[PDB]
């Protein structure tokens, strides 16, 4: 019958892949700033996610060809054996659009390729869609991005994790890495394998809407606030047991 | 725990005020000509099952019925100004037809932000750090009726109002995702709002909230429609969605 309290079906082979993508320069026609300190934010997702029993692979500053074709290579092998699929993008954005070295790629396409018809084998398991990409502005310092990317959704069994909500802004320490990836990862290092992980992302919520931007070390950025949110097409409570 | 202290996994909204607090409900059956928008059947039957659910749950519920914009606005404007002080928190549910980041009133269109800017913050400072939502059943109407002067059956209209977030502590709910499909029922109601009540009923004095959005993606998401009824809506799925920018677990426990 129907079940209040059913869980994801988390015991296959392996847990599954997580991907990286981690975007530090951009070609110069597109005048965006460099991204110091997401290398940071790579080393440390990789680190969680790996120590989750995810297969971590990262690309760093791929073009948008090598990316598309990249993501299109792991929507077409199998995942039968796995229990989810985890998509982390770090770089900036604008609407609907991340940013790969050279262009921008659509969020709709990369999400569109693991729905249920392109990806049989991902069916009703959780697809998870990390997302650190802000408005790019054209030792340890903390650069100050504007909200940009929309929060968007996507098909069921997905789950899309942004760093920052509208009108809010992103915030990224050149040694420490982004404030989000920061507490996202400080919480998967210390609940992530015994929280439900929406429950977690809450937690998220929590740890960085709470840091303070009453006196920042530059003065231009008092008062710009960070609300991170996600958007859930889940449909069953998610966990990350010790596999 | 001998007294707490640190940074709580577990934390939960603080629900002991004096009172739930309001839940509003704004529902729209019909539409102003020149807006060539069709009637909305079924969301009747949405409004009252909202209302018992969340008056079971200890809310004040306050419904209006085809507001046009500027009324609506007067009236949310009249809830965010006064004091929520002894209340939990605040709901606010939207049924009606929406474009992109807009809701229909009876006469215009009104964009969600400017809706959701009036309890941010110390615009409304009493509910600052507590549960702000909002409720969204509203998609494309179907406009096979003319620019001029005007059974169960289920009607299916696309997605089309943004998933929108808004500020911390707000949890915005809704009832289809971009590239799906919402239906109504024109007796018995919004699919989503059918199992948002049936789910609140069952288990919404216990669950958390979240979890309980889960369970309507879930129900809702394997909803299929008779075939013979109207082959038309073959593969028309609806995947609702919620955007939580919540800081906190959130229950409704019985209040004391
Ligand atoms: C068009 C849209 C779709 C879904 C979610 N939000 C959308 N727009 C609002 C928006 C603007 C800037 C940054 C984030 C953000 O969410």
């Amino acid at each position: 019958m129907f079940d209040p309290a059913e869980k994801y079906k988390m015991d296959h082979r392996r847990r599954g892949i997580a991907l990286i993508f981690n975007h530090e320069r951009f070609f110069w026609h597109l005048t965006l700033p460099e991204r110091r300190g997401t290398c940071a934010d790579r080393d440390n997702l990789t680190r969680r996610f790996s120590d989750l029993g995810f297969e971590v692979k990262c690309f760093n500053d791929l073009k948008a060809e090598e990316l598309l074709l990249k993501i299109h290579e792991v929507s077409t092998v199998s995942h039968a054996d796995a229990d989810c699929f985890v998509c982390v993008f770090l770089s900036h954005g604008e609407g609907n659009h991340i940013y790969a070295y050279d262009a921008k790629i659509e969020i709709q396409t990369l999400t569109g390729l693991f729905k249920g018809d392109k990806c049989h084998s991902l069916v009703g398991k959780p697809k998870i869609f990390i997302i650190q990409a802000a408005r790019g502005n054209q030792t340890n310092i903390t650069e100050v991005d504007a909200a940009s990317v929309y929060t968007l959704p996507a098909g069921a069994d997905f789950l899309m994790c942004y760093s920052v909500a509208e009108g809010y802004y992103s915030h990224r320490e050149t040694v420490n890495g982004s404030w989000y990836i920061q507490d996202l990862c400080e919480m998967l290092g210390k609940y992530g394998s015994s929280l439900e992980f929406t429950e977690l992302l809450t937690l998220v919520n929590r740890k960085v809407s709470q840091r303070r931007v009453d006196f920042c070390k530059d003065p231009s950025a008092i008062g710009k606030k960070q609300v991170p949110c996600f958007a859930s097409m889940l449909t069953k409570k998610l966990h990350f047991f010790p596999k």
